[PDB]
């Protein structure tokens, strides 16, 4: 409807996948060759479905911060035949707050969906589902079971993937620059 939602088109058109693992279906961000994004609840092993076809796992790394603490990103290398459109230039470069982000979910259960979430805030400290989780975002929506994978954006921006909800706001884990140097 507007230039968010161009952006994160944009982003859902060429730079996700269907992602099954024996956790669930997920929106799985691809951000450059083979390497993709996922929560890390999605519990990768050595193979992994993406768009429905058996696809062997190179390289799974679940991310910690040198505090040694979860920040429930895990970066999944594909062997896939296809490259993604390299996008690691949209990634920002610090923690920060944002306006006007738009979350964009792509499943079997809910296809081409796009949720305009207003104000993102970084939240940082987070128990989420028990486990203590750092770089995390708020933003006001009542998001739900099947949005994880989900990417948040802004307009120029890929900042985030959906991780969690408590029925009243959503959370997702920052994506940074310096996750996805080679």
């Amino acid at each position: 409807m507007g230039p968010g939602f161009d952006f994160a088109q944009a982003i859902m058109k060429k730079n996700t996948v269907i992602a099954r693992t024996e956790k669930g279906e997920f929106t799985m961000l691809g951000v450059y060759d083979r390497v993709a994004v996922i929560p890390t609840h999605a519990s990768v092993g050595e193979i992994i479905y993406i768009n429905d076809v058996e696809t062997r796992v190179l390289d799974a790394c679940a991310l910690r911060d040198l505090t040694d603490t979860n920040l429930e990103i895990t970066i999944v290398k594909l062997d896939r035949n296809q490259k993604f459109r390299d996008i690691r230039h949209f990634l920002p470069r610090c923690e920060d707050d944002y306006n006007d982000a738009v979350l964009s979910v792509h499943t079997s259960k809910f296809p081409n969906m796009y949720i305009p979430v207003g104000q993102v805030t970084n939240y940082g400290f987070l128990n989420l589902g028990g486990t203590p989780t750092h770089r995390i975002l708020m933003y006001n929506f009542p998001t739900r079971a099947g949005q994880c994978g989900g990417v948040v954006t802004t307009t120029g921006k890929v900042i985030g993937i959906h991780v969690g909800g408590n029925g009243a706001q959503g959370f997702a884990a920052m994506l940074l620059h310096s996750y996805f140097t080679d």
